[PDB]
């Protein structure tokens, strides 16, 4: 048919990549300065850990209903839901700046968590709907890098924005209010932009395949049947477990970074945020490089196993170098660990998608993300308890053992797939 490329696609790609980014920020704003919020609200570190774990807890039950809603009602409703929920959560947080109003900020974080469910799976759908065959992969990569950059900014900003001033509660409240109001204003602007500009689909089909998909009549899809068939697929299950372990380890490290660093270095919250930013940026660079390598070679199993082993080595090095009382070595080890660990996620995701070619990409993506969230919750809880009881090294060694198990599982996966 007659297919054309619409300029609005770029706007559609930009606005999403922005508000998704904001969501990622709101995920890690509390954790990076978790000590400050713990002092302000008079709560335990477990409360701040739950502020991060609410995202993971909310994603798992709502992912598949969200997928059904996206399929039935289109892209515009999902985008509006995500942006509006993020803005509402930010506004709720804005009113939670008091020593006795932790539940209000928890409600706001829950709103942002529910928003996330409408955002994570949107990249591929937007790229297919609005971009031609050559630009689909680049658009999806940019969309995911948006969330990764949001996590990096969530690492970097809060430490600078909110200094640790427990002596002066009023100054702490003022700084927290400034951060919350800035985030809420950005979220409101992004929601307004999404409402004004975001559209269901371009007037022409971006690609011949998308044109055929539009022409093809809708077909009922049974998510339960697809999930059952996927679970019958043993290599897919193994890859799911390994990817979940890796992503949960990343989530736990991100959430507990402040607790680990503050144990050995005092008054280094800004440097903790910088270390998190270095981890995320090295992860993005490694993701790009590993994507190029896999596209050039297409060796799913070999590259996956090698990257898993290197990530385990980096995690062990970080574990046994954290307490050296030198922050530069912490920077370097965090950079290497982020490189290898985060560069793995796209590789494993593509391997899982290819392994389950007959099955829909949406179901496999949702299962992978749900496994990641579950492993993140488990690792966060266990590692936080271990760090509190015995010290960061215990939880780090626990993560090392889980990464070793993940390597063993990855090696077990049997597939000649390219
Ligand atoms: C609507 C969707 C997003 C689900 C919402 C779920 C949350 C509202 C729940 C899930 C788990 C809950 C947490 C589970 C465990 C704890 C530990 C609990 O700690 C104690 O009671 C002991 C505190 C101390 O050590 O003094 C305080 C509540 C809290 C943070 C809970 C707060 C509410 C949470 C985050
Ligand atoms: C990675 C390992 C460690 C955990 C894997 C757990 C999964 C098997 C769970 C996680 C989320 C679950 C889903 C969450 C919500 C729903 C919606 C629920 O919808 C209904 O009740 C109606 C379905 C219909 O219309 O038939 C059906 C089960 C399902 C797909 C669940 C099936 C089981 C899932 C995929
Ligand atoms: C796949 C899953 C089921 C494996 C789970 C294994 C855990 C139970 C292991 C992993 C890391 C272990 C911890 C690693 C290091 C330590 C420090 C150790 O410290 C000591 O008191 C002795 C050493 C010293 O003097 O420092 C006490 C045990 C503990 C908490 C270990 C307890 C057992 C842990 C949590
Ligand atoms: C996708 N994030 C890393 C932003 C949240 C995990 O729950």
């Amino acid at each position: 048919p007659l297919t054309a490329l619409s300029p609005r696609r770029f706007v559609v790609l930009l606005i999403f990549s922005l508000y998704s980014l904001v969501n990622a920020f709101q995920w890690i704003q509390y954790s990076i300065i978790s000590n400050v919020f713990e002092g302000f609200y008079g709560v335990t570190l477990l409360h701040i850990d739950w502020l991060s774990m609410v995202y993971m807890l909310a994603y798992v039950p709502l992912i598949f209903p969200a997928t059904w809603l996206l399929d039935t009602r289109g892209l515009r409703l999902t985008a509006l839901l995500g942006s509006g929920l993020n803005c509402l959560g930010a506004w709720i947080k804005c009113g939670s700046v008091q020593q006795h109003l932790f539940w209000v900020t928890m409600l706001g974080q829950c709103l942002c968590s529910v928003a996330q469910v409408f955002i994570l799976g949107l990249p591929s759908r937007i790229a297919s709907v609005w971009f031609g065959p050559k630009e689909v992969s680049t658009a999806c990569a940019t969309a995911v890098l948006g969330n990764q950059l949001g996590t990096a900014v969530g690492f970097l900003l809060p430490p600078v924005l909110v200094p640790n001033t427990q002596n002066d509660t009023n100054l702490l409240a003022c700084n927290i209010s400034t951060m919350f109001y800035g985030t809420s204003a950005v979220a409101t602007l992004l929601f307004i932009l999404t409402a004004i500009a975001f559209k269901e689909k371009p007037r022409y089909p971006p690609s011949q395949a998308q044109a055929a998909l539009q022409d093809s009549p809708p077909e009922e899809y049974s998510y339960k049947k697809s999930i059952r068939n996927l679970f019958k697929n043993i290599p897919f299950v193994l890859l799911l477990i390994t990817y979940g372990i890796m992503t949960g380890a990343f989530y736990s490290v991100s959430t507990l970074l402040n607790q680990m660093i503050l144990t050995y270095y005092e008054g280094e919250e800004v440097n903790a945020g910088r270390i998190g930013l270095t981890l995320v940026v090295a992860g993005m660079v490694g993701s790009i490089l590993c994507g190029l390598w896999l596209d050039y070679t297409k060796t799913y199993k070999q590259t996956t196993l090698i990257v898993y082993i290197l990530s385990f080595i980096g995690m062990v090095i970080f574990t046994f170098t954290l307490d050296l009382r030198y922050i530069i070595i912490v920077f370097v080890t965090g950079g290497v660990l982020g490189f290898f660990m985060t560069g793995y996620l796209p590789l494993g995701f593509e391997f899982a998608v290819e392994i389950t070619y007959p099955e829909s990409e949406g179901t496999s993506s949702g299962l992978l993300n749900a496994s990641a969230q579950i492993f993140g919750i488990l690792f966060t809880l266990a590692q936080g308890k271990l760090t509190s009881d015995y010290g960061p090294k215990a939880g780090n060694i626990f993560l090392c053992v889980w990464m070793f198990i993940g390597i063993i599982l990855t090696a077990l996966i049997k597939s000649d797939l390219r």
